[PDB]
């Protein structure tokens, strides 16, 4: 970790032109200017995100150069510092397997039936990246006008046939387009398809050969595992960003109630395989919450577990000692508590810090500034509210919205001449970071409204 | 009474795992985050509602065990912290009916002349749940069309008889809807009459067997006291919620000027027998006020006397020292003198605490976060404003509504971590509460505009 002093002196030397460096160490001398960041928040008012600024550094990399990783919890660390809130309006299987695809995770929320959430987690873990996730198989048994109409149900119309579950051939558009007819088209006499395990680019080089538009992935014993569809074999992106778990498969969370009915939701969701559970609650510093906790930490010891929203660093104190590995930092965005969005923040994470326990900064976070503030005051990973909501993956698409974000973030943490996200907290927590107040008539200058 | 320290630590060893309680106490520390009320209003700067959080605590009983008592005056005490204001346009004999079934009080306004004040008291004192208040009884030598025009001037048209007022008979719709005669109608003959004072739920049950609209009370004298009407037998609440006094009917105050010209209405006011007077005044510390005070404290030594409207601990001196069992804590919600509400109502508080003079935050009020804060500064009630004109009792219906106002402060109380009113100001005026200041841009994200 070097200082700008370290940096400029060091770098001027490799550029080329003493008892500078033996008087004062690569510590060269700086101007004081602006604010520690201790400093900022001493004055005990509500400062939010519209009311500081970050005074800009010394800048010796380019804005792709800037690495993100940032640390979800105690185990789980993901290559974008952004998460998927846990709304019905916001995430749900498709957003959550879209997040990961991102690099970051998505929370799957819980405002339905406790089976359906272990549903959408189950189709989360399972994505494969290019095979078709829960295909659609039928029987013989079943009348092709009872197929054909499922074109009008699902949408989608090349079905396979076998016995009941995941053998024969297909039935296609193109078997039923001219004709009720029973069942009486395609044995198993299929083309080269995957006869067991295979790779992406060996499907693709298998269906540029077969140019039909199914393809079958078997097993050993000869019956269906998986099917690919050549029209995603077209598409299907390079994801280096792969928020993948210990088994190579995509990392979820879920968002569970703290309710005594919820010992339940939480085994369907353990069963399902999800990495993570956020306890969804208004305030999560009560007795049942660190109740919730002691009962998931005894129970399932290898599930993560963040704590309800908290904005002190009492709350976070009683939330960290009952063993939680994660917070989310954000209340109150007609109540009658709550605090200052940035105020919390930097309260809780400078307070959680001194253990190791990361935050997330979870409420009224609307521009790419207010997240590269929330990022250099210490949260962790900023979660993306009704932000996400109408994008085209919302129960713009995120596929292509996340990468203006990541650059956005990256443009920043340019100016402000930090290399890496976990640099621009150890920037700031040492004071070399400075931060400036803004009066009013500073910010309805140059912003706001 | 036990702090969040002590209630953690005490409640963890509820559940189970030293030199630990024997080092410090069950203060076994917590984080100091923001600040106490004393350090808040320390700046000077003059707060309001608006201005400032409650930063929330612990949590470890239900949103219902929230014990709402508060203090009134010296003597009375409600189950409710709430009060209807002396307006002409909020507080008439019905909603000060109304508010006494919700555990509060209601002062009577007085722009009208002394009469009719003492009149809508004696209305209030008299209410008895059941049976109606201050029946109409005709006289058997009216003819019937003076009796069936009532029906078109009160509404109502079963009317009990005897000779001029409180019985010899009753006539109904039922005894005029075929027809001018002057005196055709049921005689005495009474299925199953009240034959003294009786419970309402013995009433209950004769409506029951006797299938008649109206059930006459009587006496051993053999003539009427009182009189029931079945549809409000087919519609009483319960209230547990009493504001009675000791001879076990409503509690009600009244509103008097400080004019020479108003010993007398406080004459027609203490001989209806109202329980608490609120000298209405713009500015309460007085010369003419404080005679008025002296005056009244040398009359009718049993009456409870509000001071009349104050924002200083100058003024609340003046006052208390005077002998007045409350306070008005309100003023200026384009006149040049006034006070910010939130900080008049601390200051007021905190001065007249010393004392044991409960105190009322009048002004300026108009959400239930409002009411949590009013209340966590030091007031004692809170007096509800406009916000209940347009309900209709005023001069979306009192009774259906106060229970919302209840659970909302219940529910604040509650995240506050507080299981008691009583205990949410002494942990407040102790220093455990901690509170935060608020930018303007910190409330114009978060509510209010
Ligand atoms: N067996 C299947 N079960 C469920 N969904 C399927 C199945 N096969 C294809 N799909 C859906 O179709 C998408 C891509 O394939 P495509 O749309 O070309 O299917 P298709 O059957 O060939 O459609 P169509 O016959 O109308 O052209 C997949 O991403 C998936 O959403
Ligand atoms: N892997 C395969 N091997 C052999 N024949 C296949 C295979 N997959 C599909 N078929 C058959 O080949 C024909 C074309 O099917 P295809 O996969 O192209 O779907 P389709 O409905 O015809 O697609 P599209 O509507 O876009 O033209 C159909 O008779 C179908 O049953
Ligand atoms: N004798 C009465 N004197 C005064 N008020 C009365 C009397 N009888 C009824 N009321 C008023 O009327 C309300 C409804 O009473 P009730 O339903 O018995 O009316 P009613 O006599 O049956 O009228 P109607 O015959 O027109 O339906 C009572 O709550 C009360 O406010
Ligand atoms: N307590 C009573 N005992 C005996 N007769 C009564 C009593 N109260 C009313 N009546 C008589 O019984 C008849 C019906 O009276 P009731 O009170 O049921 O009519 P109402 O409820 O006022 O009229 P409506 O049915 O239109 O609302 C009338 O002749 C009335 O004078």
């Amino acid at each position: 970790h070097e200082t700008a002093a370290q940096r400029y002196s060091a770098r001027l030397l490799q550029a080329g032109y003493m008892a500078d460096y033996l008087i004062s160490g690569g510590t060269g001398y700086v101007p004081e200017d602006g604010l520690t960041a201790q400093q900022l928040f001493a004055s005990a008012d509500g400062l939010t995100y519209n009311d500081f600024l970050i005074l800009p550094g010394f800048i010796d990399f380019i804005a792709d150069e800037v690495d993100l990783t940032s640390a979800l919890t105690r185990k789980i660390t993901l290559k974008t510092p952004l998460i998927s809130s846990p709304m019905d309006t916001v995430t749900e299987a498709d957003m959550a397997i879209a997040m990961a695809l991102m690099g970051g995770i998505g929370f799957i929320h819980h405002n339905c039936t406790p089976e359906f959430q272990a549903n959408e987690v189950r189709k989360v873990k399972k994505f494969e990246q290019g095979f078709i996730t829960d295909p659609v198989v039928l029987s013989p048994s079943h009348t092709v006008g009872d197929v054909l109409e499922a074109k009008m149900r699902h949408g989608f119309s090349g079905i396979p046939i076998t016995e009941t579950g995941t053998l024969v051939g297909i039935v296609t558009s193109r078997d039923i387009d001219f004709l009720l007819l029973s069942e009486v088209m395609t044995p198993r006499i299929e083309l080269v398809v995957a006869p067991a395990g295979v790779t992406l680019k060996e499907a693709n080089e298998i269906l540029q050969r077969s140019k039909k538009g199914k393809l079958p992935i078997v097993n050993d014993c000869d019956e269906l595992v998986a099917i690919i569809a050549r029209t995603d074999l077209k598409k299907n992106r390079d994801y280096p960003l792969a928020s993948k778990d210990s088994q190579k498969q995509l990392l979820c969370g879920a968002a569970v109630g703290t309710r005594e009915d919820d010992k339940y939701r939480l085994d369907l969701l353990t069963q399902a395989g999800v990495d993570v559970i956020v306890l969804d609650s208004s305030q999560g510093n009560s007795v049942y919450q660190i109740a919730m906790v002691h009962y998931i930490k005894q129970k399932y010891p290898h599930l993560q577990v963040i704590g309800g929203n908290v904005v002190t660093a009492a709350q976070a104190k009683n939330l960290i000692d009952a063993g939680v590995d994660g917070l989310r930092v954000g209340m109150g965005c007609v109540m009658a508590c709550g605090r200052p969005q940035g105020t919390a923040v930097y309260k809780v994470a400078e307070y959680a810090r001194r253990f190791g326990v990361p935050i997330i900064a979870d409420g009224g976070i609307q521009t790419v500034g207010h997240v590269v503030k929330a990022l250099a005051l210490g949260a962790s990973t900023v979660m993306m509210g009704s932000l996400l909501a109408a994008t085209t993956e919302a129960p713009g698409s995120i596929q292509k919205f996340v990468p203006y974000l990541i650059a956005g973030i990256q443009h920043g943490c340019q100016d402000i001449g930090a290399r890496s996200l976990s640099v621009l907290r150890s920037m700031m927590y040492s004071g070399e970071l400075k931060f400036e107040k803004r009066t009013m008539s500073a910010q309805i200058e140059g912003g706001v409204h």
